[PDB]
């Protein structure tokens, strides 16, 4: 008969997934796949936390796929390799992804339908990780992505409504189509944990951010009722991880964009009783879909060198000062205590997001946004390549056409949000000592002080590791001198 394969990588998910939707249609079998490889060369610098979510986002799909008589199949390697071995083993005829915008996973879809048609296999793409046909929008653009937001706010504002998210999967949609099964299917296509992947789970403690769709779509539920109680300002509680947070499982597709957009729709039409919502309404999902759209067809968008977008800025190259940053130890506590956060958990606020950022690049270190984008990347779960690699470059005034003038501070905007500290004592520890009146400049505290926190500065907790009202006055002003000659940095 006809036998099909959905592939899952991002769209993680049962809901509005058009791919598997439409693969199931006419099929007498149906299986899906996720083909895993954590030891895979290009995937070196995926951190713990991405892994574990990723795995917590398998088993929730295999037990959902449970419900409906199929069971998720894990297969293990590189997608060039499996598939052909996967195409006369099963005899397939039809192949379903969700379309991935990302310059190497187009790249590595161009393969596998290569691949496919060598095999006879029909190859069927839909669009369900973002709101738009991306390419659709560079058309209309005049064949090049939109470099500025509001450019890209003019043009989404002109494009055709979105339609209706696609059914569910359901017993009635399945139908006759079934999913061969062995009662050892675990041994074969299991979901491996994070030890069977060779990871030393010791120091891991209940994940902050459960991965899957059940807590996605449970979230979402959350998330509507909160608002049903303009742009959110933030405090010392937002800098906490949200059970309402729905960023990660966009990013995995766990929730659907389309989804979630016309959830937000629908709750703004019952309350403000209009149907033209202020932009504002949609909070990130536009900057993610014009981050997509950047760097759909820009292959070095994650680069500073042969990237044409991005102004060519003389960043240092520090090896020792990127670590401290990275590991959280550069002797300040704000700094500090959000890169432990973003260690543990894998999320942080998007203020403190730019607070971390200025302080790598354009306001005291003056490393390159090259550098930040890794660990963010390795680190941080709700971000894609595309979405990260332009968040630095922006951040960083890495862009011709977005410039930021005010450089954070690491000790007042830390005490400006959350004066008491409290941020501070709960993930960084040797600091909880420390009255509110030294906990962000704890090299401030007279000796007596140190000594009764138990932490010496120098010894239990590091010097801050630069000056920062001298380092930003000097960036402050390499900054003025490029945008002085701003031409002459592009490439
Ligand atoms: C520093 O490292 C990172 C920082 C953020 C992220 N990040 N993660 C996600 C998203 C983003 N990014 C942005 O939303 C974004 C928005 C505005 C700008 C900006 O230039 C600007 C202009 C004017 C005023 C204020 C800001 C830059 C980035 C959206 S998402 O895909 O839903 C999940 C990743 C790494």
């Amino acid at each position: 008969g006809v036998n099909a394969v959905h592939w899952f990588r991002k769209g993680l998910r049962l809901h509005d997934n058009p791919a598997l939707k439409e693969c199931i249609q006419g099929a007498d079998t149906i299986r899906c796949v996720y083909i895993l490889d954590p030891w895979f060369a290009g995937s070196s610098n995926v951190g713990i936390n991405r892994w574990r979510f990723l795995l917590q986002c398998l088993e929730d799909l295999d037990a959902n796929l449970r419900k409906l008589n199929s069971r998720l199949f894990v297969i293990r390697g590189q997608p060039a390799d499996v598939f052909p071995r996967l195409f006369k083993e099963w005899n397939i005829t039809k192949l379903s992804i969700e379309y991935d915008s990302e310059p190497f996973g187009k790249e590595r879809d161009a393969a596998i339908k290569k691949l496919a048609t060598e095999a006879g296999v029909e190859v069927i793409v839909r669009i369900s990780h973002t709101l738009y046909d991306l390419d659709k929008i560079i058309e209309l653009n005049g064949g090049q992505p939109p470099l500025t937001y509001k450019r890209f706010q003019t043009l989404v504002s002109k494009m055709e409504p979105l339609e209706m998210p696609a059914d569910t999967i359901t017993s009635d949609v399945i139908g006759k189509c079934m999913t061969p099964l062995s009662d050892d299917h675990d041994e074969k296509y299991g979901v491996p944990s994070l030890e069977e992947l060779g990871f030393d789970t010791d120091g891991l403690s209940s994940a902050v951010w459960p991965g899957g769709e059940t807590e996605a779509l449970t979230r979402l539920e959350r998330h509507l009722e909160r608002k049903a109680w303009e742009r959110p300002r933030m405090n010392a509680n937002s800098l906490l991880a949200s059970p309402t947070g729905l960023s990660p499982y966009l990013r995995f597709g766990c929730l659907s964009c389309r989804l979630f957009y016309f959830k937000l729709t629908d709750l703004y039409k019952k309350v403000k009783k209009n149907s033209s919502p202020p932009l504002s309404l949609y909070g990130q999902l536009l900057w993610r879909e014009f981050f997509y759209t950047a760097a759909t067809n820009n292959p070095r968008f994650d680069k500073m060198e042969g990237n044409p977008i991005c102004v060519q800025i003389p960043w240092d190259k520090n090896p020792e000062a990127l670590a401290k940053w990275a590991e959280g130890r550069t002797g300040f506590p704000w700094i500090d205590a959000i890169m432990t956060q973003l260690r543990q958990e894998g999320w942080i606020h998007h203020l403190a997001r730019h607070a971390v950022a200025c302080f790598l690049t354009r306001g005291d270190l003056w490393i390159s946004w090259e550098e930040g984008m890794k660990v963010f990347e390795e680190l941080l779960l709700d971000a894609d390549w595309s979405i990260n690699a332009g968040s630095w470059m922006w951040l960083s005034c890495s862009s011709f056409f977005q410039q930021f003038f005010h450089c954070y501070c690491p000790v007042g905007f830390g005490r400006r949000t959350d004066p008491n500290g409290d941020y501070i004592r709960r993930y960084l520890p040797v600091l909880r000592g420390f009255p509110a009146k030294y906990i962000y400049d704890p090299w401030n505290a007279p000796e007596g002080i140190q000594k009764v926190a138990k932490c010496l500065i120098g010894v239990n907790y590091p010097k801050p590791m630069v000056n920062h009202a001298e380092a930003s006055r000097l960036n402050i002003e390499r900054m003025k001198q490029i945008y002085q000659q701003l031409s002459r940095y592009r490439g």
